[PDB]
């Protein structure tokens, strides 16, 4: 019911060394399931609201894509084959708009799905994702910063805030579900 897959780089904007995820989905995938796949791989639960900002490439303008309200494209409608091409790569992805995570999605290769493989996939990544309600960037930096120093005033606060196994470095793309 689809042949070729979208490989898509996931990019949390404004942290830096870099967390990204890369993954490979449907071309038939509309916008809610791609805003599904974005949730897996950072381990979010959607718990607030989220939208797409795109440019449509059959008028040049950008359209915000997210969920039905009654200016508003609809993501259940949307395809991501309407909107995603090789000179029309990148979308701008906002969840949470109180911390304002943003992630940059890039479309890096169209390719045939592979015999027997189920999609979506996630092939690599790097770092953790941010959890929920940290702040923003500014917010999960912040604590990132204190990590470093264990004799900091609010050290306790933060691990107790994180928890004890928290690790920004670790991810393995095989603990992601879709």
């Amino acid at each position: 019911t689809f042949e070729k897959v979208y490989h898509l780089k996931l990019s949390i904007k404004g942290i830096t060394p870099q967390i990204w995820r890369r993954i490979q989905v449907p071309e038939n995938y509309t916008f809610l399931d791609l805003h599904k796949a974005i949730q897996a791989v950072m381990d979010w639960e959607d718990y607030h609201l989220h939208e797409f900002e795109m440019v449509n490439p059959k008028t040049g303008m950008l359209d915000k894509i997210g969920a039905e309200g009654d200016p508003l494209v609809s993501e259940k409608k949307a395809k991501l084959s309407d909107y995603f091409t090789l000179e029309n790569k990148e979308a701008l992805y906002t969840y949470d708009f109180g911390d304002n995570w943003q992630v940059k999605v890039r479309l890096e290769k169209i390719l045939p799905r592979k015999e027997g493989v189920e999609y979506p996939i996630c092939t690599a990544g790097k770092r953790a994702a941010v959890p929920e309600d940290s702040g923003g960037v500014w917010g999960y930096e912040e604590m990132l910063e204190v990590l470093k120093d264990s004799e900091h005033e609010e050290y306790e606060d933060t691990v107790l805030w994180l928890g004890d196994d928290f690790d920004p470095e670790y991810f393995d793309p095989k603990d992601v579900s879709f």
